[PDB]
Formats: structure tokens, sequence, C-alpha cells
């Protein structure tokens, strides 16, 4: 909406507070004017159609329970928005300040959040197994993360490809959540997941069998399930990206960390020049090789540490 930029406050999910980006006119929108094209947040008010009402508020004071989901997925797309413009200059999703649309309250209990080819969507959960799905800014820079392969690589949604899809918004969401630096982790997702128990999460990059996911190319999922297991082989690239950051010795396999920031640098210029729709495992590893070598050098220790964290994961 036509309207002047003003900064409301209000609480996100789990209860802390922060200034948000609005506009006014007549009422305060959840409509941030300061990024790109704009950062759009809307009400589905428990239903499925898309998107729904952008946020509307007559005193720009955010801070009742149902506002709760839309202050955090406003905020966070604009962390995100962050990230990627001051990291990698990306300017938003598709490069030119596309903007931002995202819907809460979607459905009722709805345990989970997506990208629908054209915004962000996110569940309240059913409150057992989740909380509004927004409240993570992992979960938030995962979803956004896919509009970006989805303009880039354009990695296709099954099996392999499907998989280093899934990875590359767990990979990303994780840096995001470093970014902010609010207690980040390499864990996905637990900040909203199972409220009732401390200490889990819905998958871990450090160590995807902690949730049975598999850590090593020779424990992959070969079914139908999950569009052929996108949600599970992630384990796979999850923990290799976790090995070439942090380090470790994986089924024998030791692996020099060369830290985040270059984690983000070579899996980024993979995803942007290297990466095409049907890319499976193997090409990722000479996609994260090549990006390596352009960067730092093809005798580089960066390089040396990406073939390693390959190797520990079986992937040659
Ligand atoms: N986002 C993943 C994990 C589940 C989250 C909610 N059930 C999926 O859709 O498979
Ligand atoms: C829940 C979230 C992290 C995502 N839609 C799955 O995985
Ligand atoms: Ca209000
Ligand atoms: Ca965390
Ligand atoms: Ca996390
Ligand atoms: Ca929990
Ligand atoms: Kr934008
Ligand atoms: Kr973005
Ligand atoms: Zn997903
Ligand atoms: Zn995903």
């Amino acid at each position: 909406i036509t309207g002047t930029s003003t900064v409301g406050v209000g609480r996100g999910v789990l209860g802390d507070q922060k200034n948000i980006n609005t506009t006014y006119s007549t009422y305060y929108y959840l409509q941030d004017n300061t990024r790109g094209n704009g950062i759009f947040t809307y009400d589905a008010k428990y239903r499925t159609t898309l998107p729904g009402s952008l946020w509307a508020d007559a005193d720009n004071q955010f801070f009742a329970s149902y506002d709760a989901p839309a202050v955090d997925a406003h905020y966070y797309a604009g962390v995100t928005y962050d990230y990627y413009k001051n990291v990698h200059n990306r300017l938003s999703y598709d490069g030119n300040n596309a903007a931002i649309r995202s819907s809460v309250h979607y459905s009722q209990g709805y345990n989970n959040a997506f990208w629908n080819g054209s915004q962000m969507v996110y569940g309240d959960g059913d409150g057992q197994t989740f909380i509004p799905l927004s409240g993570g800014i992992d979960v938030v820079a995962h979803e956004l993360t896919h509009a970006v392969t989805d303009y880039t690589a354009g990695l296709i949604y099954q099996n392999e490809s499907g998989a280093i899809n899934e990875a590359i918004s767990d990979i990303f969401g994780t840096l995001v959540e470093f970014y902010a630096n609010k207690n980040p982790d390499w864990e996905i997702g637990e900040d909203v997941y199972t409220p009732g128990i401390s200490g889990d999460s819905l998958r871990s990059m450090s160590d995807p069998a902690k949730y049975g996911d598999p850590d090593h190319y020779s424990k992959r999922y070969t079914g139908t399930q999950d569009n052929g297991g996108v949600h599970i082989n992630s384990g796979i690239i999850n923990k290799a990206a976790y090995l070439i950051s942090q380090g470790g010795t994986h089924y024998g396999v030791s692996v020099v960390g060369i830290g985040r920031d270059k984690l983000g640098k070579i899996f980024y210029r993979a995803l942007t020049q290297y990466l095409t729709p049907t890319s499976n495992f193997s090409q990722l590893r000479a996609a994260a090789v090549q990006s390596a070598t352009d960067l730092y050098g093809s005798t580089s220790q960066e390089v040396a540490s990406v073939k390693q964290a390959f190797d520990a994961v079986g992937v040659k």
C-alpha cells in the first residue's frame, strides 16, 4: 500500500521485544519499505487461501499473542534479506529486490512452513509438535532460501537434487541464524519444535543420525517417501557442510575446518554459478571443489577441506 514508513514495536513468538518496519495509511501495515521492493506480511486467518490480508494494526503496537507469529515472520525476513545483501551482495531472492511476502496463521494446528513458489507460509503448529514456526530464524531463512535456490540453481525437488535443495536451505538457514547471533547452533528448528521437550530439534547438521538421518552416502534412502527422501538424504550434505566449517573426524576421515564465512562463500558460489536443476551429490562435490578453487586456488586448504568433507560422507 502507499503510505509513510513507520516503526512499530511488538513481541515475537518467544516473547522477545523487537522493532518492526511498518507502513501507515489509516492503519499500520506490516510493510517494510526499507528493504528492496518491500517486505510484506499477511494474515491467513487460520484458513488456506493465500496470501490472505496484508497485516493491519490500529496502533503500531504488536504485543497480542495473535500478533507474535507476524512480528517474527516480518522481522526474520528482514534479517534474511540483510544477510544475503550484506554477505553475498544479493538483493532479495531474485537478485533484483523482489518483494518478499509471508503469510502467518496458515490453516489450523499446521505443523509446518513452506515456500509455495511465490511466498513464505507459516503454520501456528498444534502447540505440542510445534509452536508458530516463524519463531525460528533458521526456519524463516530456510524457507526464503528455497526462493533463492528456485531463482538460481533451480534444483528439482526430488531424489538427490532435492536433497541438495534441502541442504542448501538448512545450510543458509543456519548461517543466517549465526549472522543474527542469538543462541546460534547447527540444529534446525530448535526454537519452535516441541515446547515440552528441551534440547531437541527437527534435524541436526552436526549429527544427522541423532534424528535418524544418514550421515554417509552408504546410508542414503532410496525409497519414494518424502519425494525420494529430500529431508532425509539432506543429512549427508548437511554433515559435509558442517565438516567443512567446523572440522572433525567422521568414519575415520579427518577434515580441517575453514569456518562459516568460507563455507557460505563456497556454497553460495556453487549455488549460483555451477549447480543446475538436475545436479546430483557427485556434481555438488565438483561444484563445491570448483567454487573453492575459484575463490582460494586449486592447492588451497579450502579446496583440500571440501574434498575431505565429501570423502568423509562417501560422496566421490
Ligand atoms: N519441513 C519438513 C520437516 C517436517 C516439519 C513439520 N512436519 C517436512 O516438511 O518434511
Ligand atoms: Ca496493535
Ligand atoms: Ca538456535
Ligand atoms: Ca538452529
Ligand atoms: Ca523442543
Ligand atoms: Kr525486497
Ligand atoms: Kr533473500
Ligand atoms: Zn521444506
Ligand atoms: Zn525445505
